[PDB]
């Protein structure tokens, strides 16, 4: 009845780096739809490569109707499979103490990137889980941190991030696995809560992706295995039906895919047999089930499932829904040309990727405190430093240190010390410095002897902590600690870059750490909504300053720009003392029915730039657009604006874009521009007046009983621009909108543009807001949206209506035209335009 | 100015039951402008009467511009001034415990009377201190408790029921003293936080309080004496202007008054004089200053004032600022007729606000742990039974617990143990039943070592926690367990009467009690947002089980009702299965620029009700309001609409008018109703032909062109019904547009009504959704906004203009009429219309 077609629902590992005969069965027999990888299968980029192909050959040969998924756990701090094989990037609580969901956004996606051309098409990611508990193994740093919030905003930007990059996403562990000292691999965890205390923490960052707008929403959700007696005390939470139907599936009413966590972990295999805990999983609401490893339960769990089938054990009903959001997801990411047709090894980003580890990873780690001012060390060439490291329970992952300390100072020891190693007292008491390396002695004795032994002796100590922060909560009395929230590699030379003063800490604990309070504070900026009752003077100031010399703006024009913006949100940033320092602005608008997010605005006080301010503000503006939904972004925005996209004619602005672009914002190659044009004494060519003449056109107004016409207008030739010619008719600017019409008043419409004049068009028109003496005048107008039919085009009517619009601006009395954002510079050089400003556009 | 005019700035009390020579001089001299009152000077209504009209006269007497203030301290839990003048009713976390806003608003209101009849018209509070903290001695129960969440929540409500019942507000005390171990009274509390760790928690409430939108927005706020070392470390936040000026008036914008608490506090005296602490508290940008008891002080602060003045050592620009702040504070609340007038003392809610009292207590006090069932005792009256009771550090608070067990039991000893008391161990084990009063045992380790020896000695043990519910953190193998959350005479009623098993828990804690991980949880119920692609069939199933007798209504009926709401916020009340239980329906719709809030709906199934499900949504909606502003709230709604009011046909529904009065909803004694009218043989009477024919009335529909007409017709006689008009225009409903017109088509506009007509009308006018077969089926229609010019008044043409839209509806074939929302009946019975249903209207 549904006997092969089960196999879509599960999700199944194996050993060694090629396909397995187990596997090869699994796929060809029973129809397996997803397999799951780890670092025993992860060679190398070539065989990655090959394996992927193998397997989705073999599947295509066994008559799947679609692709296999080929699922990882790629959660890039201390969990990361792909080892040497793909770029070191962030992990979780190590982007937490960055504090930018914009950093792990391009995290996610540079990852994605790299998974997608290797084969993997599904990363289990990321952690939602929050980590209020100072003790716990399982989940350290591998969430994000304490604030729910902070763990929610990173969260969704990198489900964006993965997903955006055509990647499937996994957000784990439902329903909150960060606040126990249990770990799931060795015992049951036990979360004693009801639902409104996981409300208030637990679902938080679950809640928030569930109820995403688009891309930031997650294809699939993953439950951990964690008992929770107020909901069921019998059986952990991945096979409770209290937990999957009633509580993801009805109460938050999510209609994406639900897989279970391992259920070869002692949580699920020592509380019942994992081919059980298959049918239970399934039994309580999942539409997966996760069995990597060891093939045996593989098999058993596969027969259980078929003799179940039979009875009527399983709602069969309820089986087919499965199956139809697996396909759903499939048919979202996967398809079989692209899928078996595999891409050049060269298209991952590695080099990019490598500088972007760069660039972030300086900004990671933390310095908690420094009351002697240890930090940073300047030691003489042959002062003597005494590096101890601990021993781990990824063989000797404190080398790196070892070698990026080596860059610096090469007077050198280097010390692996352990529960057996012989005492130290002589060494630490003669080395001008000591560096002693935790990880996590919260939970490894030894190391906090170590450590308290070294503060009593030492001259000079520093200490860093390289997996969980909590480790100083065993040492207060250490003056001089630090925290690098992962152990690779590059979290090592960060650490050693700010341990000798290269670098500065501009990370913030995203933890409290307990036992220590004076926690070393940078100056820190909070971002609030703007409010233009008591920020406007502020923020009018803060655009003279900035852009005064060659875009004078005068209150009024700011505030138009800002107060008509469209589902508008505008936030400012303030220091400690409520002073303004940056500001942004930001409307939403609706295009083809997707969503448009426009940064109408961004813009800091030069005496507050370079400190992280601009980046608060833009996080802030992505968030927005993030939970909006608003998937197209666009640098400026269209109507109402200060710019269409970034100037170009300053050095400030320049930097600006590249400011853009390092962000993550995609950046045109050409430019565009605004034009000027003197009307003092203009006269339309006799060509065209003679060609006008002779082609029989009438120019003039539309009236609110033809109004119909010009919309009907717009809707076959420019629907780009139907609203904008809506915004006006609102307004009653029915002087503005000129048509061109055949023969007389009465012909069919066959072009149009609009005008605009300061002191003529209605005060709520931004068209042209440049009416500062030092730009344009009082005396000043301008055109837009200009346009002719398709079926009349090269009868020079284009360039008619324009030169109509050039006399009729004259007839105002308007000695200075604006023609705004235009590419055809020949086309306006025909009726005495010459460009006055550039900009290059950016979107995302 | 300006030397007279500084003393509105100042607040001063006395001592005595009548005036001092003292505040008589400051009133009449130094042009004192507020006054504060503590139990020193309450003993009776009759002659705090007298002492609040003595002062106001003495003020009016010596040419005070605008009356006095007159302050207190009534926090009604274990802070208040009134004892036996003013009724008990619920403290802070006693109403957070009981878990319902509109009781904590009621709670407001009815203080807010009594104080005003005697002539108290400010209320320093409520209090917004979150506490956090288990070991809190000033701001325990003083606190709605741990939740910033619950504590705004509550908070907004009681400055509403305050401000509601003309009596002014201080929220307290800013930034927040909820999380300190130190008094504030003794020592200066220390508050090592960073503004980003503020607003995570302190902030909270004070931001949602200043954010509300109208009268649930405090009028003034209070600033406490706390030390932040993160703003201003030299001196405590009342004097430094980190705190009052840059974060509350810059950061926050605030624009109503801000306060000191009072400056005669050790931690303003203590650490700089009191009269220079008012100097600095007006520097550091406060309104006003606070100086509770001394005359030395008050006559120098004065003093330094007016030197400070003549300096510039203040500046005179902010000073104007302050003083218009406070006038306008006055002019909000402060008139002299009334505030010389003194009230009868009947005016005082007394017998009202007893019987809230009694029924509110019994939603209090909670039992916490209760492992043997112990609770509830049915002791045979030859019984033993043992009170003992703590020293307090009022006089013998547990005495009222005395006194409510000798109503259930005689045999009883009572006595009130302290460290200097002799060992008690031989009553305890030959006693059946003991009880212990604790007043926050975690403060008093003599109450631990009682309870301890009471563990293991007595036969059955009860510990009822009478101050902080926290004392069982010091002892968990106390296996039953209460609290009261305040040591008021009717909260130690309600405890025995929970004791004796007379009544039931019904709160929850508001609070975590360290190392006691078993509360006991009731069934609990959730809260979340409509979403109408889950939840419309199971609302659609709720309807018909509770109203589908005698009100059928289809499923595309109740989404469209639904949908069209403006300004919506739907809300579903689940179980922890995630089971919807229970429906509020809201919008918010303005009416003379005001927001007015409408309860559209509110139901929760049968086997549900009296569970407090209604309440959890009916407050839910409540909170929506007031943090909206829309300050005028309705039961059922305009347009869309399921009832105008409430059903009054049937006892479920007349009983659910009693249920909205007990919260306190104002319905009207009268009744309102809509109508039902056969036309399936209707003829116009011969008498009204004529009359319309005489009087040469035209009657017809309102074309496009024309539809100005009728908008100015409806501004100029029916403003309310505008918008139903326009509502209609937006759709096309142009044919249900009738007018009367002078003699001709083209006449002036005399009179307007609005038909509606199944499956003529347009689909999204919800006019008439009773078209069930059993009700008004589908030949059906009505007519709405019926009115006649006041100048063409008594012309028949009322009468002409409905029996012309009873034809209309004829020839449309409607055989079934419906006249929604009406009272005069005699007028509708003369065109064949007799009753159908009634509501009664409900306001707040
Ligand atoms: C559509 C439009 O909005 S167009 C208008 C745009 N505005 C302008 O053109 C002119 C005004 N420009 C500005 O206000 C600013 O220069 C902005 C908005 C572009 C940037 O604001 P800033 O606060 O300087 O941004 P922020 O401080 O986050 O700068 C990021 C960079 O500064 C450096 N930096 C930031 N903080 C630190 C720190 N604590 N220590 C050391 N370096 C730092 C980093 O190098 C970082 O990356 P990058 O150098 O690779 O770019
Ligand atoms: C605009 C319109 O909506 S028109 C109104 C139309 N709606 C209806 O008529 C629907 C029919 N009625 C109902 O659905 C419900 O009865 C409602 C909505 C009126 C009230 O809902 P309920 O859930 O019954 O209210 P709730 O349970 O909060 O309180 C009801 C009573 O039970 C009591 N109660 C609640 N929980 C408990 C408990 N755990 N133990 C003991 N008593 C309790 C309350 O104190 C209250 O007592 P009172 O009668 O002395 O005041």
């Amino acid at each position: 009845n549904l006997d092969k077609e089960i196999g879509q629902l599960l999700m199944c590992g194996f050993d060694g780096l090629e396909p397995t005969p187990g596997i090869i069965d699994l796929i060809e027999n029973h129809n397996l739809g997803s397999i799951i990888l780890f670092s025993r299968n992860i060679a190398t980029p070539k065989q990655v490569q090959k394996l992927t192909h193998s397997l989705q050959q073999i599947a295509r040969n066994a008559g799947h109707k679609r692709p296999l998924f080929i699922a990882v756990d790629q959660e890039n701090g201390v969990v990361r499979r792909l080892g040497d094989s793909g770029t070191y990037l962030p992990g979780n609580m190590a982007l937490g103490a960055l504090g930018s969901s914009t950093a792990a956004r391009n995290v996610a996606m540079a990852i994605s990137k790299e998974l997608l051309t290797l084969g993997m098409n599904w990363n289990l990611a990321p952690v939602l889980d929050v980590n209020n508990n100072p003790l716990n193994p399982v989940i350290g740093v591998r969430s994000y941190g304490q604030d729910p919030e902070l763990v929610a905003r990173m969260g969704l930007a990198q489900v964006e991030g993965y997903q955006r990059g055509k990647v499937a996403t996994s957000i784990k562990h439902f329903p909150g696995h960060g606040d126990t000292a249990t770990d799931s691999h060795l015992d049951v965890p036990v979360i004693n809560k009801t639902l409104e205390e996981l409300d208030k923490t637990e679902l938080v960052p679950f809640k928030k992706a569930l109820e995403a707008g688009g891309i930031a929403c997650p294809t699939s959700v993953m439950v951990g295995h964690m008992l929770l007696p107020h909901f069921n005390k019998d059986v952990v939470s991945s096979i409770a039906p209290e937990i999957v139907r009633d509580l993801l599936r009805r109460r938050f009413g999510y209609k994406g895919v639900i897989i279970t966590d391992c259920l070869e972990m002692d949580a699920v295999k020592e509380t019942v047999g994992t081919p059980k805990g298959a049918l239970m999983a399934l039994q309580a609401g999942n539409d997966m089930a996760m069995i990597s490893h060891t093939l045996a339960f593989q098999k058993d769990a596969f027969k259980v499932l078929y003799s179940a089938l039979q009875e009527g054990q399983l709602d069969k009903d309820e089986i087919r829904q499965s199956l139809q959001r697996v396909a759903q997801l499939k048919d979202q990411f996967l398809n079989w040309d692209d899928v078996l047709q595999q891409a050049d090894l060269k298209t991952m980003g590695s080099e990019a990727h490598a500088t972007l580890s760069k660039e972030l990873y300086d900004r990671v780690p933390t310095v908690v405190t420094n009351r002697k001012n240890t930090l940073p060390i300047r030691p003489a060439q042959t002062d003597k430093i005494l590096f101890l490291a601990a021993h781990v329970p990824e063989k000797e992952p404190f080398n790196s240190f070892h070698a990026s300390l080596l860059k610096r100072h090469t007077n050198l020891e280097y010390i692996i010390y352990n529960e057996e190693t012989p005492d130290l007292s002589q060494k630490i008491q003669e080395a001008d410095w000591v560096i002693i390396g935790t990880a996590n002695a919260n939970l490894y004795p030894f190391q906090v002897r170590m450590v308290q032994q070294a503060q009593k002796l030492a001259k000079r100590l520093v200490v860093a902590a390289v997996m969980n922060p909590y480790d100083q909560m065993c040492f207060p009395q250490v003056d001089t600690y630090l925290v690098t929230y992962e152990y690779t590699p590059p979290a090592h030379e960060a650490a050693v870059r700010l341990i000798f003063g290269e670098i500065e800490t501009r990370s913030r604990l995203p933890i409290s750490i307990p036992n220590v309070d004076d926690a070393i504070a940078p100056a820190t900026f909070i971002v609030d909504d703007y409010r233009n009752d008591d920020d406007l003077d502020h923020v009018t100031a803060m655009w003279d300053d900035i852009f005064g010399k060659d875009w004078p703006l005068r209150k009024d024009k700011i505030n138009l720009g800002l107060q008509r913006a469209k589902l508008q949100k505008h936030k400012v940033a303030r220091d400690s003392q409520g002073k303004i320092v940056g500001f942004v602005a930001t409307q939403i608008v609706v295009v083809d029915n997707k969503k448009h997010g426009q940064l109408m605005l961004l813009m800091v006080s030069p005496s507050y730039q370079g400190k992280g301010v601009g980046t608060l503000l833009h996080d802030a503006a992505l968030e927005h657009f993030r939970e909006q939904g608003a998937d197209c972004i666009k640098l400026g925005s269209t109507y109402p604006r200060f710019f269409p996209g970034v100037p170009d004619d300053d050095a400030q602005s320049r930097k600006a874009q590249a400011f853009f672009s390092k962000k993550g914002w995609r950046m045109d190659d050409n430019l565009v521009h605004d034009l000027i044009g003197d009307l003092q004494d203009y006269k339309v060519p006799d060509k065209i007046q003679a060609r006008m003449l002779k082609e029989k056109i009438w120019f003039g107004r539309i009236k609110p009983s033809e109004t119909w016409e010009l919309y009907a207008f717009q809707q076959r030739n420019f629907p780009h621009w139907l609203s904008t010619y809506q915004h006006h008719v609102e307004l009653g600017d029915y002087q503005d909108l000129i048509v061109a019409r055949q023969d007389d008043e009465n012909g069919r419409v066959i072009a149009s543009l609009i005008l605009n004049t300061t002191h003529v068009s209605h005060e709520y028109r931004s068209d042209l807001i440049w009416t500062d003496d030092k730009l344009f005048g009082e005396r000043s107008g301008g055109m837009a949206c200009v346009g002719v039919a398709q079926e009349e085009r090269g009868r020079g009517i284009g360039i008619g209506i324009v030169a109509h619009a050039n006399w009729l601006l004259k007839q105002r009395g308007v000695t200075k035209s604006y023609v705004d954002w235009v590419e055809l510079l020949d086309f306006y050089s025909r009726v005495g335009y010459k460009t006055w400003r550039s900009y290059r556009l950016g979107h995302f």
